[PDB]
């Protein structure tokens, strides 16, 4: 839709806080940090297909919209997913030990927005069309 494509992230605030907040640990905060990948985005009927790609960590989930599902997210966490779209926004909730994080997905002129929050900590990603 509004999201399909391939991004390429060109900046990051906060990023290292976020997965701090986490409990990410120094050497996986350090593969993340300065890597810069690409998030493939499509859909098929029901199913949204959301790829990360980067030289040192791929990720990919496929879901739909309010069905929950399991994760292994990129710094090892496993965790229970659900995606909604509210208001043009994919908003992204994962739930674990008692904890949980929101990953907001939005587009904003020619940028993907990507809002990550845990607790009091706010990261800012944006991507643009590759
Ligand atoms: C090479 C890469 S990329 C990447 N994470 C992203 O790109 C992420 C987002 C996005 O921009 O889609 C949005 C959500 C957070 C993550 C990691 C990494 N995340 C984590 C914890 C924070 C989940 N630990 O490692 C690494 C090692």
């Amino acid at each position: 839709d509004a999201f399909v494509g391939t991004w390429k992230l060109v900046s990051s605030e906060n990023f290292d806080d976020y997965m701090k907040e986490l409990g990410v640990g120094f050497a996986t905060r350090k593969m993340g940090g300065m890597a810069k990948p690409n998030c493939i985005i499509s859909v098929n009927g029901d199913v949204i297909t959301i790829k990360t790609e980067s030289t040192l960590k791929n990720t990919e989930i496929s879901f739909i919209l309010g069905q929950e599902f399991d994760e292994v997210t990129a710094d090892d966490r496993k965790v229970k997913s659900t995606i909604t779209l509210d208001g043009g926004v994919l908003v992204q909730v994962q739930k674990w030990d008692g904890k949980s994080t929101t990953i907001k997905r939005k587009r904003e002129d020619d940028k993907l927005v990507v809002e990550c929050v845990m607790k009091g900590v706010t990261c800012t990603r944006v991507y643009e069309r590759a």
